């Protein structure tokens, strides 16, 4: 028999397991050290095993025994690569990018910022400024273009109303949320659940994504549980506090055996407080693409509002020919001197006539 | 004897309520335990109880029985579903907006502004820039579009004046009001009661608006309250206050099953402190629509003043039609162009002509 659910170890080799709410509710299971130690495995697994209801003198469920681990053979799962150790590459099994839904939004999307396996991207915009609908269409794109690649969604400390439009929009795929009327500890205790399942799905070779709304509202969330790391940085900002949420981002990577793991999460900058601009020039250097979104992109209401300058990638080459390489230089020679909003129509005007490898071709 | 109020439970299972002023006075009368549990009610649900003659050896009023409650059938009342648990949607009820009192500044209200039912909205501008009798505009106007929605306004630290402005010429909707000249403590206590009120009053499935006045007046309120921070924010603000008048702002919703709140409230910026720009931002992701008020438009006397470019709604598509939805598109990138004044000088002497409606037709 299998019971399943994230393992989280307590420190005396016993566990517990959380239900398909993706927040603790009355429905934990208590899970033995015996068995894993039997199966060895590393923590953070999606665990099943067989179970006994609470027994006289137990006021919740034990763990009897196991039958299969990780709906793999558990002789099996005793040897495997560990995520850690790993051997990181640069994104080399791109995710090719064409979506119907908005062939023309999606195009900017793809020719400006290109994501692939293990991207550890990062999008940053102003408050109210095209993120969490942005988000939303990748994660649309996404269940279409590759039916194998499991999608996760994760909201941080953010609207109820956008939760409910998701997990109706989403059309199936694991959507998490947290409102913000949940106490931070909630933020922090989903985030880290949904890290260590992405990480030890992806140990199994497996590609990976997650969306994470509010990712800066989430550094903000930590400074709230942040109790004190001691100096403070500019702007009321915690000098190591920042390091959970790098770990977390600096999760996103290409593996050269197989798999990948790629975050894309939306950060908040020109809020009129240092505590952000800090926070987003932090993860700048940690995540290998960002999406510069100008705020007067979006009062001109042009999507996506993408600060196309600023905006870039890293190794494109190894995402993108050399063909492509000259193309999109010969672009930035050109488009220096056109005005963003101005070169944002004009691409519009122009791609409109074709696809990008049309475009292309 | 039937009395009628807001149950506030204290710890001991007996609670308290209060009189018609909203205001603590010496009025209040006590409650048990007992019925609240046979009833199975909610903190705050609209209370009908009955009573005895106290007796003696007692220093207040106790409770005996009760008859009816919620003014409905109090066992019924012993299964209903809970207001934090209401599924929350994008407001879909539109209030259809129509107002005579100044049908030309409300147009411009209403084709900048839309207000649903469970509008989460929120209205900023610097102090002395046309807030106050804007607030009453939008009271008096929605005491004669919906009779049916009970409309409740609130006043916290503001000029004494404007309060007895306001109840009489509220015409008998309720004005609850807490000038400065109380301490604090009596802010925050009426400011928690009004939030309990309407959630509970909303509970039953009810359309309820509540119109608060000086909103960053109460943050800074609430600053002056704001007991550490531990960390001092920007400007001086709290970590953990702002997640009282977060959840209050957040209240606002749309239910899927009937009913809705939506609060109007009265923000500051521009002031010269940080910490009221801070708590605009707070404030700016909380809410479901912000209304920038331009302090140049008003230094010009344009009323409203609004910074048209900076001021938007969310899912407006969701209250507006297509043809609405294209119509706004349209303008919108055409009035880009016009300047705030003489934008706003042309729109007068354009939607003059017409009704909003007539004027699309
Ligand atoms: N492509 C888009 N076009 C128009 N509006 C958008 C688009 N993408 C997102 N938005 C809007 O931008 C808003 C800001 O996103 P969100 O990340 O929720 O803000 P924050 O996280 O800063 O509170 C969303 O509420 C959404 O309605
Ligand atoms: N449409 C308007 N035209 C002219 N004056 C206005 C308008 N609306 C509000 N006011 C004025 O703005 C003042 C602002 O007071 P208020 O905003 O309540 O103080 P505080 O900002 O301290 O809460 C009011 O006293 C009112 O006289
Ligand atoms: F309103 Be969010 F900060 F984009
Ligand atoms: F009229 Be408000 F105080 F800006
Ligand atoms: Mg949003
Ligand atoms: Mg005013």
């Amino acid at each position: 028999r299998l019971v399943k659910g994230y393992l989280e170890i307590s420190q005396d080799g016993y566990g517990f397991l959380t239900e398909n709410l993706h927040n603790l509710e009355s429905r934990v299971a208590i899970v033995s050290a015996g068995l894993i130690k039997q199966y060895a495995l590393r923590a953070g697994d999606y665990v099943v095993g067989q179970a006994r209801p609470p027994r006289e003198n137990e006021r919740y469920a034990t763990l009897l025994k196991v039958e299969a681990v990780n709906n793999l053979d558990p002789e099996a799962a005793k040897n495997r690569p560990r995520f850690d150790e790993l051997t990181p590459q640069f994104p080399d099994r791109q995710i090719r990018l064409e979506t119907t839904p908005d062939e023309l939004s999606t195009r900017v999307i793809d020719l400006l910022a290109p994501i692939g396996r293990g991207q550890r991207g990062l999008i940053v915009a102003p408050p109210k400024a095209g993120k969490t609908t942005l988000l939303k269409k990748i994660a649309n794109a996404v269940l279409k273009n590759e039916p194998d690649i499991k999608v996760i969604v994760l909201l941080i400390d953010e609207r109820p109303e956008e939760v409910t439009d998701f997990r109706e929009s989403v059309q199936g795929a694991e959507v998490i949320a947290s409102t913000f009327d949940e106490p931070p500890q909630n933020h922090i205790r989903v985030a880290e659940f949904v890290h260590e399942r992405a990480k030890r799905i992806v140990e199994e070779g497996g590609h990976v994504m997650i969306l994470l709304d509010s990712i800066t509202r989430l550094a903000r969330a930590n400074n709230l549980v942040t109790p004190p790391t001691g100096r403070t940085l500019s702007g009321g900002l915690d000098s190591a506090a920042l390091y959970f949420p790098k770990r977390f981002l600096g999760a996103a990577r290409n593996i050269r055996g197989g798999g990948s793991l790629t975050i894309l999460a939306t950060a908040l900058v020109e809020t009129g407080s240092r505590m952000d601009d800090v926070i987003f020039e932090e993860f700048k250097g940690t995540g290998n693409m960002e999406l510069h979104l100008s705020r007067r992109l979006e009062e001109r209401r042009i999507f996506p509002a993408i600060d196309i300058l600023k905006s870039g990638t890293r190794r494109e080459e190894l995402l993108l020919g050399e063909e492509v390489t000259h193309k999109m230089w010969l672009l930035r020679k050109v488009l220096a001197d056109m005005d963003p909003a101005e070169a944002m129509e004009m691409l519009l005007a122009r791609l409109a006539r074709t696809k990008n490898n049309k475009e292309f071709l």
